[PDB]
């Protein structure tokens, strides 16, 4: 066929029942991650071509960058409560990527009060239980599919995206390559 299992995706053999329609997973620790966001806008371009009718979830893991990895969880978690994850994930690549400006939970607050959320609104939504148990999805999410690589993105629970099986000579080429994979997968 032109879409082959163990090509353009993998399939779970043991799928997830329940699972976000669009699942991505990251890490602000991770370069194939930071590229997807800042050179290829990957979410974007997969949300411009989903059906309408199909929400798009993206969550943090905790398996790369040790104590900062899991504060980084946490505040991924203040963020999606807040609704402001389109003002923190640049900076937040940024400063620990290219910068290196971010060494400690101090640093990654440092990130969202100059993004212009409030000190008191941050520190509260920090410590509130319903970020604890954001951070609860988050786990559990990855650990359902026994997540041990990011990027990642699997589909209606049961299928998982293969992006070492495109073409990378064309940045674009790949993205579209990518998301039309998605598309394929959501009406499958």
């Amino acid at each position: 066929a032109q879409y082959e299992d163990g090509k353009q995706y993998t399939t779970l053999e043991k799928p997830v029942a329940g699972a976000p329609q669009v699942l991505e997973f990251f890490s602000f620790f991770c370069p194939h991650c930071y590229q997807f966001e800042e050179v290829l806008h990957i979410s974007d371009n997969v949300k411009k071509k989903l059906p309408e009718g199909v929400k798009m979830t993206k969550y943090h893991v905790n398996f790369m960058g040790g104590d900062l990895g899991k504060d980084l969880t946490q505040a991924w978690a203040v963020a999606m409560a807040l609704g402001v994850e389109d003002k923190v994930t640049v900076p937040l690549f940024e400063g620990v990527q290219k910068t290196q400006t971010i060494r400690s939970a101090s640093d990654i607050r440092d990130v969202f009060i100059n993004a212009g959320i409030k000190g008191e609104e941050y520190d509260a939504a920090w410590n509130s239980f319903v970020v604890k148990s954001l951070v609860a999805q988050q786990e559990k999410a990855a650990a359902d599919v026994q997540l041990r690589g990011v990027p990642a993105m699997f589909v209606n629970g049961k299928y998982q995206l293969n992006p070492q099986g495109m073409d990378t000579s064309n940045m674009d080429v790949f993205v579209q390559q990518y998301a039309d994979t998605v598309k394929y997968l959501s009406e499958k």
